[PDB]
């Protein structure tokens, strides 16, 4: 099946995860250019204000086993803001992915996992610069480090996401969200988007000068 | 009347906003020139350690309707610390304001929103660089995209701010604050002040060679 | 008597700060002798995952009264995990140590405070970088500003450690935590300090092409 | 009207020439771009390839033409081998950036250079303003773009914008020569080189150090 | 004792006169500071204004003189129009590195600068050692920092601290020269690309491509 | 077989000379970068020492050799003083790399340099593709770098990578004359000097003036 379902509503598209031979995976080389084209085709609508991405059935991304960085580079091309919509395990890449989106809210049968080191591995996708700048520097380190299991409860209390629902209330809240988002004019909210991206690594005067620019 | 009120008390000034025709805009050029003067002032007065910045009334600073820069700049080169105390809306420019000081505390009344997208513009003043080191980048896309009234207690649990009083307390729990202080020596205070804000930008070797050299 | 004791347990070793006449100071020549030792022989005992820091007696580190920037630059070089269990008093240069560690826990009795401001000096061993980063740019303010005490509740409440326990179950606790790090392969737990080290300050650009290189 | 961008190869150079006659072989066009884009990309894909030379058709380099600007920038970015700029004719707007966006430049004796844009009430949209001042340094940059002005083959080798001034017969040959000079190494090392060496621009001492460390093996 | 700086206009290019006689052109006095300050605001402010060129009056550029000599460095920083120092003789110490802040250099056959701070054991208190790096390099800047000693004209020439070496009598016809082929371009445009380049010193690429792209309009 | 960095001082001036000639100087072994390491942490300690002149025994500057190769760079880059390489010959690999890291670089009619990782598939593990393209611009470091080439002392004078070429006879001569222009000035001056100076290759123009004014006592 399609590995990237697309759904529109209004000013609101949702990505559906769904890759269910392999736990909603994304590192197979169709989803990887599904992710693409689905990037691609929402900077081009400029009606799409915000992107819902979410996993289909029990997994947002079991992850699966440079390549594993187009993913993370077509989200950073992504003028439109997205939000994780996490409703259940985010596993490895799939951890990533969800840590690379705008904002995270969780069901609260979600957990994310950090697992690389695991696996003698490193989170090759650059996990490693998002996650202390969604946790802080000591999480990020206990999460990497260990590789274990963050709950939707503690993900909360750390600032990993943002609101916890039941699992039916997830996507409801996730459009909600949207829609505090979308009610704005679309052009100012990929504005107001590259200006947050800018001041991410730039200094205070580049960021000055881009607002002024920009207004 | 004089936009900008400017009461001593020690080691200790406190800067009243008061601009009662506008709710405390802090975008005439009136009140520009005020704060100017006021921190070039606060700068020669080596007695003086510490600055509250507040609002006169039922506002902080509804903002109003580079030039913008100007009071970001004059921050920028206020060498003394600086203590919010928002007893009320903080709305555009006046959120960005308050966001830009050293500390913030708030009543219970106060209230922040990043209106700027609501009207189809980006915060022109550097709101966007400052807004993620207060409450993180998931919690600054959140204000900056929706535009939505973040009240006193949600900023407190982001870390907006550092405390919440009642609209009675919120001038002595700044003046109890701004004592602890102004009880320690007036150029360390400052030279603290120097050391910290070269360290949001800098790498750990100029911070360590700005140290070993001011000590 | 040795100033920094170093135990083994596994891949675990235990590092305890022993200056009894002088409540744990740092700043001895010494104790920075051993301390440079035991970082080069924990780098070279490719066998060690993590290290745990912590205090003989009542106080984690009193400080004491470039040089100073040893053992900074010592713990920079240190490749291996180092969890400070900050068992007591933790102050000026002792309050840095803990700061600089990669995660904190605390026992009940613990305390921190950046003290310098208060003797007329700033932290001239990096505190100032280090900080901020690990309780947000306000509250490093707060702490550097008025020099007093955070107890070990409030340390939690901003994030600067990630447990607190009693004082008979910190060190238990400090196992716990490094044994979940020491269960997974030691070259990785090593590459995954150092691309997190990298992510601290480089750009997205910076850590992807490194976590490309190093997978 | 042709394909906007001819590729050739000789063993481990690739040679892309500029081929757009209806408009003085300008890049802002999207079919260029397209081409571009997919050239960066077949190069990278393609391990046997160690260098490219990039060159004009006809009398011109790029006339440059009239963010969709930023890609050709971009492209050369993730670009994994080297770039030589075999400056045949003017270089101007866009084009101008384009060579100056290259590893390495030779020129024809014919060749000139013009940060023309400010000249037409416009700045540089494709970022010529970052990597010219890297070429000629600061105060020769503000000169070119604050002026526009053209700066002919022996200027340019004066200020080091271009290593070396050929006739107009013997500039593909020294192209050539100096691709060679690149192709005999092995092509892991060439590309792994080139990657340390774009970090190089912009990180820190350490950053390079790790990489470096981690790129040996 | 006079106004200590001459501000004289000539369509859209203003000369900035350095004119201290009692302490040979230094610019380390508060009253000096002041008058710069008020020159590149009042610049900024004139959209008419495209390019200022800076000079000494008399035998002197600046001798120097004996945090408050960081006003005229951040002044230069604020400053919207491209400034043309034309160094009519000594630079010395903190005229040393005035020349250097600005964005282009020309001199006197009778000029010469000298970092020569170290020589009196300071080091250069207003940034010189960022800028100086920036237009001869790192080595002879470290060369000029750690000596102390003089460079001459034709010297500074040779490494790139200034473009071009005039007589006496040639200096300002030359910098005027140098100013209207800047002066000729759109005053907008030319204010925008400073702003680019200025950009272009510190910032990522990123950076730049994302105000390119706000800016054009 | 012998202490592989003679160290000698006259006056203010140490030289350091490396001798490794069962190896032709190369710098990769544990002995020499122990060795460097101390000096390194000696000169830093002894306040009356201003400038080192770094130079090879014999015939080679360094052949370079066979983390542990990064340890002399920073070492380089901890040391307070002033480094002055005379490369009296061969400079290949970790031996380029290193004349590259020191503060200014003079040689003699013999020396030669290479940047010869690329041709046994390699890359310069010790830091050599940061600071080759602060010494000879970005377009010549990848024109070093890719090819692997060797660069004779007359070509290298003219791309800056070295400040001046000498007879063989003459080349220590000109490395204390150089040296003796730095250690006239103020001890403590000259050190904060450098430390300005190594601040201003990667920091904000703000964070060297923070610098600047806190090290002027």
């Amino acid at each position: 099946t399609a590995p990237l379902r697309i759904d529109r509503a209004g000013r609101v598209q949702t990505w559906t995860i769904d890759v269910p031979d392999a736990a909603n995976a994304i590192t197979g080389s169709d989803f990887i250019d599904a992710f693409d084209a689905a990037v691609d085709a929402a900077n081009a609508d400029t009606d799409i204000s915000v992107v819902i991405l979410t996993g289909a059935g029990r997994f947002f991304s079991a992850g699966g086993n440079s390549g594993i960085q187009r993913v993370p580079r077509a989200l950073q091309r992504c003028e439109v803001p997205v939000i994780a919509a996490v409703n259940g395990a985010a596993i490895g890449a799939g951890c990533d992915l969800a840590v690379m989106c705008d904002l995270r809210i969780a069901a609260e049968s979600a957990f994310f996992a950090e697992s690389f080191v695991q696996l003698g591995l490193i989170p090759g996708d650059g996990g490693t610069w998002f996650l202390p700048r969604a946790v802080g520097w000591a999480r990020a380190a206990e999460m990497t480090l260990t590789g274990d299991r963050v709950d939707a409860a503690t993900a909360l209390s750390w600032g990993l996401v943002n609101e916890v629902l039941s699992d039916d209330e997830l996507l409801p809240a996730a459009h909600r969200l949207a829609e505090r988002i979308a009610k704005n004019p679309a052009p100012a909210v990929r504005m107001a988007k590259r200006l947050l991206l800018e001041s991410r690594t730039a200094s205070l005067d580049s960021t000055l000068a881009l607002a002024a620019a920009l207004q």
